[PDB]
């Protein structure tokens, strides 16, 4: 089912985030729990036996069970649809060795649910495979992600890569002025700081604070994208001592939506870091650590599905996430006459390491979730 499958989705992608999370630290990190969620669905199809059990299990669904793809491709065409103003470029795909004897009907099968193809390649001839790689992820994101780090791990050896990029750039409900950016000092998590450009804007936020079953504070801000279609949400821990890891430790749809029924409307000054990140994941590391490990492993892997005669396995998993957040209209070329603005009651000045939420607000898909330490 739809909003339920989306959900599904969006949780075992954040489970993944906290792995991806947990490992970069202090460093700043932007993830896709969709992206990851979409392409592991894909790569079910591919797999057998315990290889199998252990995604589905990961993952919390069969993606050849009733509704499942058809709920998942419904969910693309919503995202891909015209209100997307070019805001979000995505591309997913599985890259096998072209010599392999394929099972007989895997090709037509995959089309049929996700209305896309496995991609096949030479990989004996490791500078092309690699091309090949690197620029379908390019023509295919718009240009906008056209490499990959890891993509220099692809070999004679090699028999299959699984990719996954996804590139956000906003557009607010109201975009934050311009006059109003300027520069601020941001505290790092370790009393250092650094000038960095931030936006203003007063006016009605949707806002809520959190405490964790833990104890950890959080201001919660939500920032509505043009037509309410997308929001970010804005997790703010609140003194200086409260990690991020508290609360994307406990995350999921549930925990958004629980913000949503607890938030209100407060005229605030707004003070943003305006924020273009960019994150390369390795995601074999995290997904072992979710129970996923013969996948990744050259006697046990299974995949069955994808070809029975073969030692395959999947040789290289990674995603590539590139973040924006600015005005919408944003000039930026450091900054006439006059500023004028209406006063509220109090400021949420955002200078200080947090984590934000992308979330389709018609299926409460987490698409984007990050943790912004030194923008
Ligand atoms: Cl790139």
């Amino acid at each position: 089912p739809p909003s339920y499958v989306a959900h599904l989705a969006s949780d075992f992608g954040v489970r993944v985030f906290q792995q991806v999370a947990q490992a970069s630290k202090d460093r700043n990190v932007v993830f896709s729990p969709y992206g990851v969620a979409s392409v592991l669905a894909m790569l079910q199809l591919t797999t057998g036996g315990e290889t199998q059990q252990q995604i589905q299990a990961a993952m919390g669904f069969k993606i050849d069970d009733k509704g499942m793809a058809p709920a998942l491709r419904h969910l693309y065409k919503e995202l891909m649809g015209p209100w997307n103003k070019d805001e979000i470029s995505t591309t997913d795909a599985i890259f096998v060795q072209r010599d392999l004897k394929l099972v007989q009907g895997f090709m037509p099968h995959f089309f049929r649910l996700f209305r896309s193809t496995v991609k096949q390649v030479d990989f004996s001839e490791v500078e092309r495979a690699r091309f090949i790689i690197n620029d379908w992820v390019k023509t295919h994101t718009k240009g906008m992600i056209s490499h990959l780090l890891g993509t220099g791990a692809v070999q004679q050896l090699t028999r299959l890569v699984l990719v996954n990029a996804l590139y956000f750039n906003g557009q607010w409900k109201t975009p934050f002025p311009d006059s109003s950016t300027h520069r601020r000092l941001f505290h790092k998590s370790d009393g250092s700081t650094v000038s960095v450009p931030m936006m203003a804007q007063t006016n009605k936020f949707n806002y809520t604070e959190f405490t964790t079953p833990d104890g950890h504070y959080y201001d919660i801000l939500e920032l509505p994208y043009h037509g309410d279609t997308l929001s970010m949400f804005i997790a703010a821990p609140y003194e200086k001592e409260v990690p991020l890891s508290a609360l994307t430790n406990i995350l999921s749809a549930q925990l958004i939506s629980h913000w949503k029924g607890n938030m209100t409307r407060l005229p605030r000054l707004l003070v943003l870091p305006k924020f273009s990140l960019e994150t390369e994941v390795d995601l074999r590391k995290p997904l072992e650590n979710l129970g996923m490990t013969d996948m990744f492993r050259q006697f046990q892997a299974d995949f069955t599905s994808l070809s029975d005669q073969e030692p395959l396995h999947v040789a290289l998993a990674l995603q590539k996430v590139k973040i924006e957040v600015n005005e919408s209209g944003t000039v930026a070329s450091s900054s006439a006459v006059i500023v004028s603005a209406r006063m509220a009651p109090e400021e949420i000045i955002i200078d200080r390491p947090f984590l934000f939420v992308v979330r389709h607000n018609p299926t409460g898909t987490v698409l984007f979730m990050g943790q912004v330490m030194e923008p």
